[PDB]
């Protein structure tokens, strides 16, 4: 089996991309943030405090003839931004883009902190990492993908997200006409429960390669581009007027700049990331310091190749026995 579904941004940044899932008998579409930075499937449901909804699509189980408790479940999850949620579970019957798996646990928010319920575009998250990441308790849960792999063609998704433009999940097969070149295939760590993989250098604009092992994370569900303090500074004084902020909570650039791009390494390959796409606009509305894309991970712990990097590349998240991440330019 195959699916293949289209990811919209929820606002002109590409802050997050929304994808459509079907959910129970008969279908209710909610539009989730697919994050391969985590390992629930949570949604918005009836069960959430009715003070925390505010203009999300929520799951009814109750009007689901294939839900079913999954009884003395519970999950309870934090990010990395500091958000966070939590529930009960339920099992029932979830598609995306015409690929099917029975029995997925659907976690029910109970509680969902401020800024999911301020984001009234996303109604939960499909993760997409490693299962060992999942939350349930007692009984750890499987991702989608998990539950989906034996039946694919090929056990493998892909993402290739859209820069201010809609873009494709795909389960299952590689779509050969969705990038240019060749794809290059790097190792994966799964150890910390991520796709983890080492970038071999990054370049300022049209300056030279800096050949030097970066590892991080593939996660679409970071918005930005998470680097060393070093890396970073080396970007932004390529930038006349840039400055970390400390009060607004990173690098800040002058409006009326013209951004270099930034390229990384994978293997000898090199995906290059236009200079567009490292701009996130005004700090506040009518600000002519505008917010940069590229972002320092000191105190993170981890380097993360969010949003920023992925959409630059179409990316192959090669789920078989020994995991591998593949990147081609498009």
């Amino acid at each position: 089996s195959t699916g293949s579904a289209t990811t919209t941004p929820i606002d002109s940044l590409d802050d997050a991309y929304i994808t459509p899932v079907q959910i129970g008998t008969p279908a209710q579409t909610l539009n989730l943030d697919f994050d391969t930075g985590s390992s629930d499937l949570w949604v918005f449901s009836s069960e959430t405090t009715a003070s925390e909804v505010d203009g999300q699509t929520i799951y009814t189980p109750s009007k689901s003839t294939t839900a079913k408790l999954l009884s003395g479940a519970t999950w309870s999850i934090s990010y990395g931004d500091g958000s966070s949620s939590s529930g009960d579970v339920y099992t029932d019957t979830v598609s995306v883009g015409g690929l099917t798996v029975t029995g997925q646990a659907v976690e029910s928010a109970k509680k969902v902190s401020s800024s999911f319920t301020e984001d009234s575009t996303i109604d939960g998250l499909l993760g997409l990492a490693f299962s060992t990441l999942n939350t349930v308790s007692p009984t750890q849960q499987k991702t989608f993908f998990d539950n989906a792999k034996a039946s694919l063609d090929s056990p493998v998704f892909t993402a290739d997200l859209g820069y201010h433009a809609p873009g494709t999940y795909n389960f299952g097969f590689i779509d050969t006409t969705a990038y240019t070149g060749s794809i290059t295939y790097t190792a994966v760590s799964t150890k910390q429960g991520f796709w983890e993989w080492t970038s071999t250098g990054y370049a300022v604009g049209s300056g030279t390669f800096k050949s030097t092992s970066i590892d991080g994370i593939a996660d679409t569900g970071t918005t930005l581009l998470y680097l060393p303090a070093t890396v970073v500074s080396a970007y932004w004084a390529q930038v006349s007027g840039a400055k970390s902020s400390s009060s607004v909570g990173g690098y800040v650039f002058p409006c009326s700049a013209t951004l270099p791009s930034f390229t990384f390494g994978v293997g000898s390959a090199r995906i290059v990331i236009p200079g567009d796409y490292i701009d996130f606009g005004p700090i506040s509305t009518g600000s002519s310091s505008c917010f940069g894309g590229i972002q320092s991970s000191a105190g993170i712990g981890i380097n993360i190749f969010g949003d920023v990097a992925l959409k630059a590349a179409f990316v192959v998240f090669n789920g078989a026995t020994t995991p591998t991440l593949g990147f081609a330019s498009k």
